[PDB]
């Protein structure tokens, strides 16, 4: 059962391979793991931890109590009942030890960044000319002023706002002052877009941090060599990667974090951007561009925030009702009508089930790349001409999680794929870390943008029908968004604010600086 923690194997398999204290204390560890995985919680109150053990192992509640208690005293879980900023529930918090540590380290790192001024002894040479605020609004310009004598600044804003132009004004002003600017996003397509709009070279957060099988090269011992780090799409970053980034900022150096707080929350535990947007000096763009204002998609997205489903029927924003169980063929035909795979990106909330990703890919592949005798992968078959997605990091071939590839040939049980120039032949186990990429899930689509998007949505995706999911899906589209499924699925998404994550980061931050000195 000690296999619960070692990366790869877990409780799942160790259980159905095995009512003994060793099982129970590990089922406690497992209850917390599932907390992070499903709901993105950094912790669970004691009662909810105990309830998880009862659910996932079906012991008595005293056995679940003993399990959690045994896990704590052994160091396999952490209790915390410290009065943070708000303190009075009669109940302690339990964490995976490393998740409590990360949260405390991140809060501590955030506070020193907020409580210290920028410098190289105690210098300035960050000045704000009227030439620097050229064609910026009161708000967008204020980011340049806030950066003057603050090391951590946050820029939030929805799609209509001008974060691109604001980000460019920052990078321009900083390099004119002589500073080294580093540009940064969580995904490769986000990174690329940031380089394009700034007219510079950007990197994934992991590249910029020097990532490999050894971990991150850059950290407090060897900072990322930049006087100003610019990071975009921070909505996607959980506590863990935030910590790895912020810990890599040279002392006295600056960081500008830019995000859309209404996007989906991170996949990993935490809501750092949301915490930072509340504690750090944050510029919240509220002005939509004129050409953005007219865009139906941008308007539907803002309606979502008012818990209002989109108003369909526009040539740029419409919905065609389909039945999910047999409706994937129809989606493939809808894509053909739009000029095929090249002219439209299909998105779905989930991988499995009716109109899930696997369902859609089968039909997309059948209709646009018919054929036989390809190399079998995670699900279905890969053939030349097929798009592919890498689903976990290949450390040997240096292919990152979520890289899109083009299958050039599949011969025997060997797949030859071009990922973004990296032509690489794959076999064996690393064939099961590939999936067909005609249809992408909304989560895998985060940070990516297309001209037109076909978004599937139906009661069939019930658990995933949240406001944030439908907000992200919609903001993947620049020009046109077509939906397939049910109108009412959207109404259920719009009415449903996603669940509240357990995170104490904000509370820890406000502890560190407000009630201190």
């Amino acid at each position: 059962f000690t296999l619960t923690e070692v990366e790869g194997i877990g409780f799942l398999t160790a259980d159905k391979l095995w009512d003994d204290p060793r099982r129970l204390t590990a089922a406690a560890v497992y209850a917390l793991q599932l907390a992070g995985t499903q709901a993105g919680h950094s912790f669970l109150p004691r009662s909810r931890a105990e309830k998880g053990v009862v659910h996932y192992t079906r012991v008595t509640p005293g056995q679940a109590r003993l399990a959690v208690e045994t896990a704590v005293e052994l160091g396999r879980l952490s209790e915390d009942d410290s009065p943070l900023f708000a303190a009075a529930t009669g109940e302690g918090r339990i964490y995976l030890p490393h998740v409590l540590r990360a949260e405390k380290k991140l809060a501590s790192l955030i506070r020193t960044l907020l409580a210290t001024p920028p410098a190289d002894a105690g210098n300035d040479d960050w000045a704000v000319p009227k030439k620097a605020r050229k064609g910026l609004s009161e708000e967008q310009a204020s980011v340049l002023d806030q950066l003057a004598g603050h090391r951590l600044v946050v820029l939030t804003g929805g799609p209509g706002t001008g974060k691109s132009t604001t980000t460019k004004a920052v990078a321009d002003l900083a390099e004119s002052l002589g500073l080294e600017v580093g540009l940064c996003a969580p995904t490769g397509k986000a990174a690329r877009r940031l380089g394009e709009v700034t007219g510079r070279t950007a990197s994934t957060v992991h590249r910029l941090l020097g990532y490999g099988p050894q971990g991150f090269r850059h950290n407090h011992l060897e900072p990322a060599p930049y006087d100003l780090l610019i990071v975009d799409e921070v909505s996607m970053m959980g506590d863990a990667l935030m910590l790895s980034l912020l810990a890599a900022v040279p002392p006295g150096a600056r960081v500008l974090l830019v995000g859309d707080t209404d996007q989906l929350p991170p996949v990993d535990a935490g809501l750092p951007l949301l915490a930072l947007a509340q504690a750090a000096p944050t510029i919240k763009l509220t002005q939509v561009y004129r050409q953005a204002a007219k865009n139906p998609i941008i308007q539907a997205a803002h309606g979502l925030l008012h818990g209002e489903a989109p108003a369909w029927g526009d040539k740029r924003l419409n919905l065609t009702e389909i039945e999910p169980d047999g409706g994937a063929r129809r989606v493939a035909l809808m894509v053909r009508e739009l000029g095929g795979p090249g002219a439209v990106q299909v998105l779905t909330p989930m991988r499995k089930g009716p109109l899930g990703m696997d369902h859609l890919n089968y039909h997309l592949q059948a209709l646009f790349n018919p054929g036989e005798g390809g190399v079998r992968i995670a699900e279905g078959e890969a053939r030349p001409g097929d798009t592919v997605v890498q689903t976990k990091n290949d450390y040997n071939n240096e292919i990152f999680n979520g890289t899109l590839g083009m299958v050039l040939k599949a011969e025997g049980a060997r797949l030859t794929v071009d990922f973004d120039g990296n032509v690489v032949e794959l076999t064996g186990a690393e064939l099961f870390n590939l999936q067909l990429g005609y249809a992408l899930t909304v989560h895998r689509a985060q940070g990516s943008e297309w001209g037109t998007v076909l978004g599937v949505l139906h009661e069939a995706h019930m658990p995933m029908l949240s406001r944030n999911l439908v907000y992200t899906a919609l903001t993947r589209a620049r020009d046109r968004f077509f939906s397939a499924g049910s109108a009412s699925a959207w109404q259920i998404a719009a009415a449903r604010q996603r669940e509240a994550r357990n995170t104490a980061l904000l509370e820890r931050i406000r502890a560190h600086l407000e009630h201190h000195h």
